C-alpha cells in the first residue's frame, strides 16, 4: 500500500515484459541499472504510480537508451538515446569483467610479456577496473576497461598476494578489441602467500574466547509492517533498497507527544571514490567510483546469522533485476536488530539522595558489499535521545603492488617484496532535509574566542557565531576543526517553547578531503570529494554528487554543476551533502586481510525538543 | 606477591599505625591524600617495599606536610613541612564542603542577600567550590572555597533548577570566616522544576522496551589473579587504583607468540579541568580540576549490576583512606567485562571462492565518579587487534544560572528564565610508553601533497612525512586536523620482520583545546591543555601535568617547568601527555538530566607486528 514499499518480483518481471514489447530489450540488450522512482514532491499525492529508471546498454555497439516506465499503467514513459561522449558511459556489467582476462589471454602482446615474466597464462587472474578519462583520444565515446594482473598459483590461493607489476592493458569490451597493452619492465612477482585460512600461516586457532550469548526472550522491541516500513521507541521511517546506492532510508521522523515530526526525507550514501597516489603509470589512472561506475547494491552479500549479525536479527532480502531483467533475490541481504548501548543519563545526587540510571540503545540498519579485493558495511544508526549516525566499515584485502628496491613515496610495503599503494575511501552522503517540514536552512557554527579586556576583566569568556548560507554560491564548505566547526539545520518557522528555531547539529569526524592535485582529472571527475559540506536546493533530477554516467566522464558533472545555479537556500526545500573518508597509508597490520577501520558522521538534535526526549525511559 | 596489587585494608590500617607512631596522625590532623608509590625504575629492586605517599593537613591551622612511609619494614622514609603559599594548597577535603554551607548560615550579610530576594535560608543549598588564584591578597597562604547557591523547594527537589544568581561568597574553611559576600543584584529564581522522576515532567513511562538478555554460558574470557591481574585474548596488565587519579593501567602487554612484548608501562588520566567562559564575576573565577582538587577516586560511585554494568561482570572494590586513616572500601567500584564488538575482518574472494568472517570483541575496564552535579565515566577498552582505546562519558546535571533579560552571548537558556554557562571538560592522559621496552622515539606524521608536473604527470600522487622530535623543547605539538597528523611512538631499536622500527600511532579526535585568553589565570594553571601533545623524559617525580598542589597554587609547576629542562627524548624513556575535551554549548535537549556525550583517543599497532595479529581468531 505504501509508495516507499520494496520493488517486488512481480514488478521488476512486469518492467521486463512491457520493455520486450516495446521492442526495448532483444538479444543485444542488457539491463545496465534498474531502480524505482520516489514519488515526487507533493503533500496530496495519492494516486498509485510506481514508476521505474532503467540504463539499457547494447552489445552490438548501438547507442544506449534512458527508459522510464510506469509498472502501474503498464506503460513507456519515455526513452532517450544517449551520446555517451557528451554525458558519459552506462555503468559496469558484471559480465564484462570475465571478458576482461579472456580477450588478454590470446593477444600476443600480453603473452610476451608473461612469457619474459616465466607465468603461466592459465594462472594469471586480471582486475578489470574502471578506466577514467585521461589522455587517449581514442577511448572517447567507447566503453574501456584497465586491467592489471596478479598470480593465483592454484584455485584456492588468494591472488592479492601476487601482483605482476609494471604490465597494464587497456580493453574495448564492446569492439572487443586490446587498444594498448604497456610494459614498463620486469618486477618481481612476490613470493609468499597470502592465505589467511591456510594453518602454516594462522597457527593453532585460539580455544580461549568463551561464547556471548545475545537473546532477546520476548522479542525485538521494533516492528515492521508493510515489509519494510519500522516503529521504534517514537522513531518511524522506510527502509529502501537501490542497486546503485544500496540501503535508502525514507521518512525519517520521531513522534514527539502526539505529531509525528518529520527529521529527513531522504538518506543514503549517493557516491564513495577510491582514489590511488601512486604516480607510476602502472596505476596513477586508478580511481574507483564503488557507487557510481560499479553499483555498490548489486554486489551485496547474503548475510550469516550468528557471523554476520548476531542476536534477534530481522532480515530484509530484496529484489533487483539481472542483466536481462529477471529478478533476482539478495537473501538475507540487509540486517535489522537493536544492541545495548551502554549508559544514556546517569546522576547521583547527593542534596535530594535520588540515584538515576537509564541505559541507551540504538536501531542498526546494515549491509555489506563486496567490490573485487574490498568488502565495505553501511551502518545506519537510531538513538533513543534523537541522535543519527552513519557508520562506513572497510575490510577486505589491501590492493598491491611490487615494493621497488629502494623504496618509495607513495606506497608501503607489507611483506618481502609486497608493497600496497597510498589511497583515500571517500564518501559522499546526500540528506534530503526535512527537518519539522520541507523549510530548512543550514547555519556554520564556529568557537569564537575573546580578549582579556573590558567585559572581560579575568580573560575566561569564550563564544559561538552562527553564518546562515543563503545562496548555492557560498554553500560549499570546509571543515574547521581548530575552531570547533559543525553545521547546524534549522527551521525557521517552527520554534520551540524557548521560541528558537528548532535544528538538528552535524558532527563530521574532520578527516582529510581529496589529496590529489586540483588540476587532475580525479580533482575535476570527482570535485564532491574536494570540500567537506555542499548545500542545494533540492530539485528531482539532482539525485547524485557525481552526475548520473560516472563512468568515462570527463569532468564537472554533478555538484559543480548544480551549485553553478545559485538558488536560494535560506529557508528552503535543500539538500545537504557531506564529504568523508579515511586517508589509507597501509600497515604490516593490515596484511593479508585487513582488520576493520571505521568513519562516519552523526546529527544531534539542537532545540528540536522542548527538553531532554528520553525522561520516560523505564529503569528495568 | 605483585608490587602492582591493590592496596588492602590492612595496608593503610597500618600507615595509619606507622603514623600515629611517629606523631605525625595526631587528633588535629586529617589525611588529605594517601596513595601507593609505583616501584622505581629497576627490573629486580627492593624483592618488594610498598611505599606510600601521603599528604597531612593540620585543621589547627599549623603548615602541612609531605609523608612517604614504607609499610613492609614499619617505617617513615621522609616527612617535609609543605609552605602551601609558595607550592599549593592540599586537595579539598571532603568535610570541609559542609562547612560552608553551614558558616553562611549564620552570616549576617548572607542573611541579608536572602531575605533581599525572599528565600528562606533553610531552604538554601550552597554548591561549594575551588577558589583558584585571583586578585585577592588576603587568600593567599589560606584555604578558601567559594559558594553559589541554589534553592531547594521540598527535599527530593532538584536544586540546580533553582540557582540563585548575583551573589557569591568566599569562605576560609579552616579560621571557618566569611571573608567576603559579593552581591551584584537580585536575578528571578527561576521557578520551573528539573525533577527527571516526577510523572507530571516524565509522562507515563515507555512499555515498548522489550529485554536485552546478554550472558556468557561458560563464563567470561578473561582471568583475573593476584587480586588484580588480567590476561585477557593475548593481552595482559594490572588494573590499579589511585583516590587522586582513579583507574590506573600498569604493565599493559600483548604475548605474540613466544614473548610478551611490552606496550605501555602506565596509562591514567592525570589532570582533567572544566573551565567556563562566562565572565559574569559571579561565575567567572569558576574552573574544576576534578582530579588535582577534588580527587576523583574519591568519589567514584557503587555500580549496579544490570544497570550500571550490563552482561557477566567481574567486580573490583578498591579501598582508598579516610580523613584519618580508616579504609574505606568502594564496593563494586570497578567494573570489567568483555563486550561483542561485531565484525573483525570480512572478505568474500571471486577468484578463490573462500568466504571469511570473524568478529570482534573487546575488554572494558570503566568507573563512575560524581562531583556535585557532574557525573563521569572512565572507559579503558581493549580489542582483539591491538587497538588501545579510551573513552570519557560525561551525564549528570548541567551547572546552571539566571538566563539574562535580552540573552547572552556565553550563556544557553534551557527553560524559562534558566541559563547554562558555556565551558569545556578537558582532559589529561599521562601514557608512559613502552614500545617494546623503554628506548623509544615519538614522530610527528603528516599528509604531504604533491604538484602536478614531472614524476608526478596526472597530478594524483600524495605520501606523508614524519618528524622525529629529538628535544624537549620541540616536543609541544598541536593538532592539524586538514594535514591528517597523528603522532607515532616507536622503538628504533625493535625492528619487525620488513626491518622497520616498530610502533604505534596516535589518533586525536582533534577537538579544541583551551580557548581562555592566554593571559588568563586559567590558562596559567592549566598550560598542559592549550597544546594537543607534550612529550617529556620520564622522571619519578614528573606525575600530574599541574604538578603535586593544584588548589589555589598559581603557575609555575607541571608541564611546562618539567619541559624547560630540555631534555634527550630521542630513544629514551618518555612519557606522552596527551590533551583532549568537549566544548559545551548547552542545549535544551541536555536539560533536566543530560544524555551521555564522550570524547577519547586511541591508538592502533603500526609495523608493531609482523603480520595481522588476528588470523588466528576461530570462526565462532
Ligand atoms: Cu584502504
Ligand atoms: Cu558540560
Amino acid at each position: 500500500a505504501s509508495p516507499f514499499r520494496l520493488a517486488s518480483a512481480g514488478e521488476i518481471s512486469e518492467v521486463q515484459g512491457i520493455l520486450r514489447t516495446a521492442g526495448l530489450l532483444g538479444p543485444e540488450k542488457r539491463i545496465a541499472y534498474l531502480g524505482v522512482l520516489d514519488p515526487a514532491r507533493g503533500a496530496g499525492s495519492e494516486a498509485e504510480d510506481r514508476r521505474f529508471r532503467v540504463f539499457i546498454h547494447d552489445v552490438s555497439g548501438a547507442r544506449p537508451q534512458e527508459v522510464t516506465v510506469s509498472v502501474t499503467n503498464g506503460t513507456v514513459i519515455s526513452a532517450v538515446e544517449l551520446d555517451t561522449a557528451a554525458t558519459g558511459e552506462l555503468p559496469v556489467l558484471e559480465e564484462e569483467f570475465e571478458v576482461v582476462e579472456q580477450l588478454l589471454a590470446t593477444d600476443e602482446r600480453w603473452l610476451k610479456a608473461l612469457a619474459a615474466r616465466n607465468l603461466d597464462v592459465s594462472k594469471v587472474r586480471v582486475a578489470p577496473l574502471s578506466a577514467g578519462v585521461f589522455e587517449y583520444a581514442e577511448e572517447r565515446g567507447r566503453r574501456i576497461l584497465r586491467g592489471l594482473a596478479f598470480v593465483q598459483d592454484f584455485p584456492e590461493d588468494s591472488a592479492w598476494a601476487h601482483p605482476v607489476d609494471g604490465l597494464v592493458a587497456y580493453v574495448d569490451v564492446v569492439s572487443k578489441e586490446v587498444t594498448r597493452v604497456i610494459d614498463t619492465g620486469v618486477f618481481p612477482v612476490p613470493a609468499e602467500h597470502g592465505n589467511y585460512t591456510d594453518p602454516e600461516l594462522t597457527g593453532p586457532l585460539r580455544t580461549t574466547q568463551k561464547p556471548i550469548s545475545i537473546t532477546q526472550p520476548e522479542g525485538p522491541s521494533f516492528t515492521v509492517t508493510g515489509g519494510n516500513h519500522i516503529e521504534w521507541e517514537k522513531w518511524s521511517l522506510d527502509v529502501g533498497f537501490d542497486v546503485r546506492e544500496g540501503v535508502v532510508l525514507h521518512n525519517i521522523a520521531f513522534r514527539d507527544g502526539d505529531r509525528l515530526r518529520p527529521i529527513i526525507n531522504r538518506a543514503s550514501i549517493a557516491e564513495m571514490v577510491v582514489p590511488y597516489g601512486d604516480p607510476s603509470p602502472i596505476r596513477s589512472w586508478q580511481n574507483y567510483f564503488d557507487t557510481g561506475e560499479y553499483l555498490v547494491g548489486q554486489y551485496a552479500n547474503s548475510l550469516e546469522l550468528g557471523c554476520d549479525c548476531l542476536g534477534d536479527i530481522t532480515y530484509l532480502s530484496p529484489v533487483i533485476s539481472d542483466a536481462f531483467g529477471n529478478p533476482r533475490e539478495i537473501r538475507n541481504g540487509i540486517c535489522m536488530h537493536e544492541e545495548d548501548w551502554g549508559i544514556l543519563a546517569k546522576h547521583s545526587d547527593l542534596w535530594s539522595g535520588i540515584n538515576y540510571t537509564r541505559r541507551n540503545r540504538r536501531m542498526v540498519i546494515s549491509f555489506f558489499t563486496t567490490i573485487g579485493n574490498y568488502d565495505y558495511g553501511f551502518y545506519w544508526y537510531l538513538y533513543l535521545d534523537g541522535t543519527i549516525e552513519f557508520e562506513a566499515k572497510a575490510t577486505g584485502v589491501v590492493f598491491t603492488s611490487a615494493f621497488p628496491e629502494g623504496g618509495s613515496d607513495n606506497i608501503s610495503q607489507l611483506a618481502p617484496g609486497l608493497g600496497a599503494p597510498f589511497h583515500q575511501h571517500i564518501f559522499s552522503a546526500r540528506l534530503d532535509m526535512a527537518i519539522d517540514g520541507f523549510t530548512n536552512r543550514v547555519e556554520e557554527e564556529d568557537v569564537v574566542r575573546q580578549t582579556m579586556g573590558p567585559g572581560n576583566e579575568r580573560g575566561n569568556a569564550f563564544s559561538r557565531k552562527r553564518t546562515v548560507l543563503t545562496r548555492e554560491s557560498e554553500a560549499v564548505r570546509e571543515a574547521d576543526a581548530r575552531t570547533g566547526r559543525t553545521w547546524i539545520i534549522s527551521n525557521p518557522e517552527s520554534k520551540n517553547r524557548l521560541n528558537e528555531p528548532v535544528g538538528y547539529k552535524l558532527h563530521a569526524h574532520n578527516q582529510p578531503t581529496l589529496l590529489a592535485d586540483p588540476g587532475s582529472s580525479i580533482a575535476r571527475r570527482a570535485a564532491f570529494a574536494t570540500k567537506d559540506l555542499w548545500v542545494t536546493r533540492y530539485a528531482d533530477d539532482e539525485r547524485y554528487p557525481t552526475g548520473d554516467f560516472v563512468n568515462q566522464h570527463s569532468g564537472g558533472a554533478g555538484l559543480p554543476s548544480y551549485i553553478a545555479q545559485d538558488r536560494d537556500i535560506d529557508g528552503q526545500d535543500i539538500v545537504v551533502w557531506h564529504t568523508f573518508g579515511l586517508t589509507h597509508f597501509p600497515r604490516v597490520e593490515d596484511w593479508p586481510i585487513m582488520p576493520v577501520d571505521t568513519v562516519g558522521f552523526k546529527l544531534r538534535p539542537e532545540g528540536f525538543f522542548d527538553r531532554s526526549p528520553v525522561l520516560d525511559v523505564p529503569a528495568n
